[PDB]
């Protein structure tokens, strides 16, 4: 069991009908808030750990939005050490339902260090997760 990482937040500007529900969202320890995306496709959100920081990631736990948890089937997360993610590799697939009002953690076996982390939304989603987090630590 590694620390949470933190870092600064990235991904999709703008939020649907612009209401606020902004990647922010995703971030702010509450499972009832979501990201709710400006548009239905190409949404993402992830953090910059920072100039010179690397971490190895050793696991993600995610909770979908509460009533849209099909929204989250078939997307992706990333590492990378491009902000426009052009050498990504992808960490784990979501390939079942996630379970409603959780955090499913799943485990990372890759030893890379990357100074970039996102969720990738598929079609039709706009984006929606309630929390996004990433444990590891740093690269050595
Ligand atoms: O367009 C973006 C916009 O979508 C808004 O939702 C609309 C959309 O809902 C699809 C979604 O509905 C679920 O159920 C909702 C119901 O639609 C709501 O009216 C009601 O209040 O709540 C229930 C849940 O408690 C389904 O359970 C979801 O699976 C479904 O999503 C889609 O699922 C299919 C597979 O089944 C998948 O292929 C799609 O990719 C996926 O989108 O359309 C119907 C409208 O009534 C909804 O308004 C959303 O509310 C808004 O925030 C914004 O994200
Ligand atoms: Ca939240």
């Amino acid at each position: 069991s590694y620390p949470k990482l933190t870092g600064t937040v990235i991904g999709t500007q703008g939020s649907w009908n612009n209401i606020g529900n902004t990647i922010h969202k995703a971030f702010d320890g509450d499972l009832n808030t979501f990201f709710d995306g400006p548009t239905a496709n190409g949404c993402w959100l992830g953090l910059d750990f920072g100039e010179g920081v690397r971490n190895v990631i050793t696991q993600i736990k995610f909770c979908p939005r509460s009533g849209y948890e099909q929204r989250m089937i078939g997307g992706i997360f990333q590492g990378a050490n491009k902000e426009d993610f052009s050498d990504a590799v992808t960490l784990f697939t979501i390939t079942s339902l996630p379970g409603s009002g959780t955090l499913t953690s799943v485990d990372v076996d890759n030893p890379t260090g990357f100074r970039y982390v996102r969720y990738l939304s598929p079609d039709g989603s706009n984006g929606n997760i309630a929390e996004l987090q990433f444990f590891g630590t740093p690269a050595g």
